[PDB]
């Protein structure tokens, strides 16, 4: 009957039905509430398309990948049993018009991916992956997977402008079980980050319970709250400084004005953090301080039924012109409201008009709500994703302000939603309320399509697993999601859960042997891996990294502890499928120790880098590899085959000290022909600046080199993104595959500033893309970095006001600053440990 609750809880890694931690209904209401969501979605799908989820793009071919095909022709191989054809056939073919030359359905050989449906093969992503890598096209003639497999369960489920009072609250005392400072209580009516009002109580001696027993009267009256408006209760002791805060919603789920007596258990301090933002109240009971309060004045929130001089509109339009992170003075603000309607024309204006409100103040939030009614600029304007997610973060709590973002973001194709989910997932926080436009938005995207519900399930279940301020909220999402995938899709999952659950135990229990590394540990882990194999691990599991990818049984040779500070397990896996024409293993790094969803942002930013570079046909041949956060303080990372690091490589043919000439010659052995060596040349050249580039915007770049791979064929690739300095690593050892020896300029080492240059301009191209992507990583994903001032570096690092020829010059000074430091450096870092 209730067996399935129980399933669900297990997969969520937290129980939905718990209500220890709550002080009204809003979770529950959310659950009810996105029940129509689901059953709408999972109702109007394609089953025969589900099962199969071709996963396609309507972008076009690249220049760069039109130059790797002679005569409008590409060949696909397909397979038989043991027998094997060789077609020809035309980019713009149908899957159809391809198979009518032979129902069956050509499925791709080794994984679990799908060549079907209406898109011309030059549209397919796994096409569009073999001529980049170049490889050839093999495929398997296979009958089409059953959609009754992909079954869903069957479920069962006064007028607020009318009281002229000022708002008030009681303080009536703050307790804490454990503590010669004073101390008081700060109280701030808030709308997003803006303060519409705040009162302090008198100060009093710091000890472990303290009575005040005050009504703070607020300037703002009670009609003039509006629709998201906090309470934010923080205590201060004293050259004051904060120590715990805690939030409530004045205004409910259900409009109502939040009435009664509260004892809410705050957050401890160790700025501009997400978690300073939320609703949730501190779930450990005995340890956290709390404070107590008293709200009465039942009241409930209505639903809401000339030319201009040429000086002042230039004067707009450099506000409008300015970047995101530009502030807004007072001054700005009157000119952008008062003419308001000029302002509307232009989609770009939004953020700052809307940031030109003021909330606090009833007949402004209708006026402003007017405006909103009147948007036919908007609705028509082409899609703009910098811009969507700007209205999207920390600075916007009202609902129908949010809402127009997401309408823009219904317009986006699977692929792009691939591309911006984590970011999406992550801004799930800067939302008042459980229940929103967002959240179901994720919620229908996943449910339409295997891939995003995929990827959806393990972000959601990695801030489930280790953020206590949002876990409540996500949880209820993810529940959401797991009552619509499908049957076929639960299976799945709970093979992965399974997985890497019995891999944990085996971490815990090896962790604790050492001390560098012993080879007794190597074959203890090889004996509970052996003791594993039958007892109890799955024959098949998908690679949440990589999900088309199946793996098997464990190739326990090869398996080993890696000789690094937190004992990570270095796994190797058989692939399941028998028709994978090849036999490398599934390699995947199982780490237990730290936190991988820095890892994951930073590398999921880099994808959104090349698809940047795409648009203006440039490929830098960047190597973003699988990183899962899978959960609290676990994850899974892929193994790049045939790599090695840029240290190891001094450790062989020098063994302090470095050489320059190691690793061109390292190079040149791995490869076989001449033209091979000179390939793999190319393709460093092509990675090294891509990843030099990538690193400054980030501010990521200066690294210790035992921290930076390459592959036998000439890929580079940085790892592991959790005096004087350098603004990322050109090291003379890089130089000299280049061909220059001190102060000389190579036909590539040219090369490598004409494409330099040519990646830098073009993610200039789209500054505030990235400077809202890089804002809401530091304040959803680090929260060591989030100020002003670390913040604003990416303004500098993409030479905000500045035009496309000072930058330049700009950017080839940062190159010569490296030049100018050899291995300074990197032998400081050897020297400092010393
Ligand atoms: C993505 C990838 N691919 C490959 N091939 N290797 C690694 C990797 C290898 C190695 C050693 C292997 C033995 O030689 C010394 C280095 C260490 N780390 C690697 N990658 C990695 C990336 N990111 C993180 Cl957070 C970590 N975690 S860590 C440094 O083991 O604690 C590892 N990572």
């Amino acid at each position: 009957s209730q067996a399935f609750q129980r399933q669900l809880t297990a997969l969520i890694g937290y129980d939905v039905t718990d209500v220890s931690n709550v002080h009204d209904d809003e979770l529950e209401f959310t659950r009810r509430g996105l029940v129509t969501p689901r059953m709408a979605e999972v109702a109007s799908r394609d089953p025969k398309l589900y099962a199969m989820h071709p996963w396609v793009t309507s972008k076009p071919l690249p220049e760069y990948l039109w130059k790797k095909i002679a005569n409008n022709c590409i060949f696909i191989v397909i397979h038989r049993s043991t027998t094997s054809q060789t077609i020809k056939v035309s980019p713009d073919d149908t899957p159809g018009a391809i198979l009518q030359s032979f129902d069956f359905v050509l499925r791709v050989c080794g994984r679990d991916e799908y060549l079907v449906g209406e898109t011309p093969i030059k549209n397919f992503q796994w096409v569009r992956h073999c001529l980049k890598n170049g490889e050839e096209i093999h495929v398997v003639l296979d009958t089409p997977p059953d959609p009754a497999l992909d079954e869903v369960r069957k479920e069962e489920w006064v007028s607020l402008w009318d009281c002229d009072r000022k708002f008030r609250v009681k303080i009536r005392g703050i307790d804490i079980p454990v503590l010669d400072l004073t101390v008081f209580v700060e109280a701030n009516i808030q709308h997003g980050q803006q303060v519409l009002c705040q009162r302090r109580t008198s100060p009093k001696p710091f000890t472990e319970e303290v009575l005040w027993n005050v009504w703070l009267e607020f300037s703002i009256k009670i009609k003039d709250l509006p629709k998201g408006a906090l309470l934010n209760l923080q205590i201060y002791c004293g050259k004051v400084q904060l120590l715990y805060y805690v939030n409530l919603l004045l205004i409910d789920h259900r409009f109502l004005l939040r009435r009664g007596e509260y004892v809410l258990h705050m957050w401890q301090i160790s700025s501009f953090n997400a978690d300073k933002l939320t609703s949730a109240t501190n779930p450990d009971k005995e340890n956290s301080m709390s404070i107590s309060i008293l709200l009465d004045n039942p009241i409930a929130l209505p639903k809401h039924q000339a030319e201009m001089p040429n000086q002042l509109r230039k004067q707009l339009e450099a506000i409008i012109a300015t970047d995101p992170l530009n502030p807004l003075t007072a001054e700005d603000k009157e000119l952008l409201w008062h003419f308001r309607y000029e302002s509307l024309k232009h989609p770009k204006a939004y953020p700052k008009l809307f940031s030109s409100v003021k909330w606090g103040q009833q007949e402004i939030v209708a006026k402003t709500y007017q405006l909103l009614a009147r948007r036919e600029v908007w609705d028509q304007s082409a899609l703009d994703v910098g811009l969507t997610m700007q209205l999207l973060d920390c600075n916007f709590s009202d609902e129908n302000v949010r809402a127009i973002a997401v309408q823009k973001l219904e317009s986006l194709e699977d692929d792009d939603v691939l591309h911006y989910l984590l970011q999406l997932v992550q801004a799930v926080k800067f939302e008042p309320y459980h229940d929103s436009a967002l959240a179901r938005f994720l919620l229908k995207r996943g449910l339409r399509n295997k891939r995003i519900g995929h990827f959806l399930f393990w972000f959601l279940r990695s801030e489930i697993a280790q953020s206590r301020h949002y876990q409540q909220r996500f949880a209820v999402i993810l529940e959401a999601y797991l009552r619509g995938c499908g049957t076929a899709m639960l299976h799945d999952f709970t093979q992965q859960v399974q997985v890497i659950e019995m891999l944990q135990k085996v971490t815990l229990d090896i962790k604790s042997l050492s001390a560098d590394v012993s080879s007794q540990v190597i074959s203890q882990l090889k004996q509970k891996l052996e003791n594993l194999q039958n007892s109890q691990l799955p024959e098949s599991f998908r690679v949440p990294y990589d999900p088309g990818l199946k793996a098997g049984a464990l190739a326990i040779e090869k398996c080993k502890v890696m000789a690094s500070k937190k004992k990570p397990l270095w796994l190797e896996f058989k692939c399941a499928d028998p028709t994978a024409l090849s036999n490398e293993t599934i390699g995947i790094i199982f780490k237990h120790g730290d936190d991988l969803r820095q890892d994951m942002l930073i590398l999921q930013i880099l994808r959104i880098m090349e698809s940047i570079w795409e648009t203006e046909s440039l490929d830098l041949c960047l190597l973003p590899y699988g990183c899962i956060s899978t959960g609290d303080k676990i994850g899974m990372i892929e193994i790049v085959k045939d790599a090695t690091t840029i240290a190891k490589i001094q450790q062989s043919t020098v063994g302090g000290a470095f050489k320059d000439e190691v690793l061109n010659h390292w190079l040149k052995e791995k490869s076989p022909t001449e033209e091979k060596f000179q390939a793999a040349v190319e393709r460093f050249v092509y990675s090294c600046a891509g990843y030099c580039v990538a690193t400054f915007v980030l501010g990521i770049g200066d690294r210790h080199n035992d921290n930076i791979m390459i592959t036998e064929t000439g890929n580079l690739f940085h790892i592991d993104f959790g005096k004087e300095r350098v603004p990322f690593v050109l090291t003379p050892d890089f130089l000299f595959v280049m061909g220059t020896s001190g102060k000389k300029t190579s036909p590539h080492f040219q090369k490598f500033q004409d494409i330099c240059v040519k990646a830098y301009l073009a993610l200039r191209h789209h500054t505030n893309l990235l400077i809202i992507l890089f804002s809401m990583m530091l304040m959803t994903g680090m929260p060591q970095l989030t100020s002003k001032e670390d913040i604003e570096y990416i303004r500098d690092a993409l030479t905000v006001g500045k035009n496309e020829e000072d930058a330049k010059k700009y950017f080839l000074d940062q190159i010569e600053v490296c030049r100018d430091k050899g291995w300074t450096v990197q032998f400081n870092w050897f020297l400092h440990l010393v």
